[PDB]
C-alpha cells in the first residue's frame, strides 16, 4: 500500500513510520514545510503507526533527539515515540478490510489528517489547536500536550486495570477532536475502508 505523507506545516517535521518493532519503509524522514514522503508500508500490516516529530537534533549519523515522538534517539524509526504524538493507525488486509484512525491516547503534538485515496470511506482529522488550549498540568516541556497517563501515571488514566471511564483530561481531547480516540475505551471511532486502499497523512491539513 502507498501512503503519501504530506507536511503542510510551517515549521519541519520528522515524519515517522513504524510497527513497533520495526520501521515501515525507511522508518523516518525529515519533512521541510511543503515536502512530501511517499512510502510503501506492506499488505498484512498491523499496528502501523505514522506520526511526527518536533524539534529533532541529529547528527551526521542519524543520531540524536527531538522534542515530541522521539523513537529511541533514530532518524529512522524502528519503535514506536515517545509522548506527546498526533497518532495515525492503521491495520490493512484483515478480513478483506483496512482499519485506520487518529489517537490522542499518547497526546497530541502536530495537527494531522489521514485520509484513504480511494472513495470507498471516509477520512479522520485532529487538527483543532489543541497545544495552544492545552490545560498547564499537560502541556510537555519541549512542545504539545501529553495525555494524562503519561502526566499523572494512575490507573484512572492507564486504564491498565483494563477498566476505566472518561476523565476530565481525556475529555479535553475528546471535545477537541471528536473523531480521534481519547482514552483506550472510548467509543470506537475507526474506520473501515476496502482492504489494500492507499492512503495520505497530511499534517497541518487545511482542505
Amino acid at each position: 500500500a502507498t501512503f503519501e505523507i504530506v507536511n503542510r506545516c510551517s515549521y519541519t517535521v520528522w515524519a515517522a513510520a513504524s510497527k513497533g518493532d520495526a520501521a515501515l519503509d525507511a522508518g523516518g524522514r525529515q519533512l521541510n514545510s511543503g515536502e512530501s514522503w511517499t512510502i510503501n508500508v506492506e499488505p498484512g500490516t498491523n499496528g502501523g503507526k505514522i506520526w511526527a516529530r518536533t524539534d529533532c537534533y541529529f547528527d551526521d549519523s542519524g543520531s540524536g533527539i527531538c522534542k515530541t515522538g522521539d523513537c529511541g534517539g533514530l532518524l529512522r524509526c524502528k519503535r514506536f515515540g515517545r509522548p506527546p504524538t498526533t497518532l495515525a493507525e492503521f491495520s490493512l488486509n484483515q478480513y478483506g478490510k483496512d482499519y485506520i484512525d487518529i489517537s490522542n491516547i499518547k497526546g497530541f503534538n502536530v495537527p494531522m489528517d489521514f485520509s484513504p485515496t480511494t472513495r470507498g470511506c471516509r477520512g479522520v482529522r485532529c487538527a483543532a489547536d489543541i497545544v495552544g488550549q492545552c490545560p498547564a498540568k499537560l502541556k510537555a516541556p519541549g512542545g504539545g500536550c501529553n495525555d494524562a497517563c503519561t502526566v499523572f501515571q494512575t490507573s484512572e488514566y492507564c486504564c491498565t486495570t483494563g477498566k476505566c471511564g472518561p476523565t476530565e483530561y481525556s475529555r479535553f481531547f475528546k471535545r477537541l477532536c471528536p473523531d480521534a480516540f481519547s482514552y483506550v475505551l472510548d467509543k470506537p471511532t475507526t474506520v473501515t475502508c476496502p482492504g489494500s486502499s492507499n492512503y495520505r497523512v497530511t499534517f497541518c491539513p487545511t482542505a
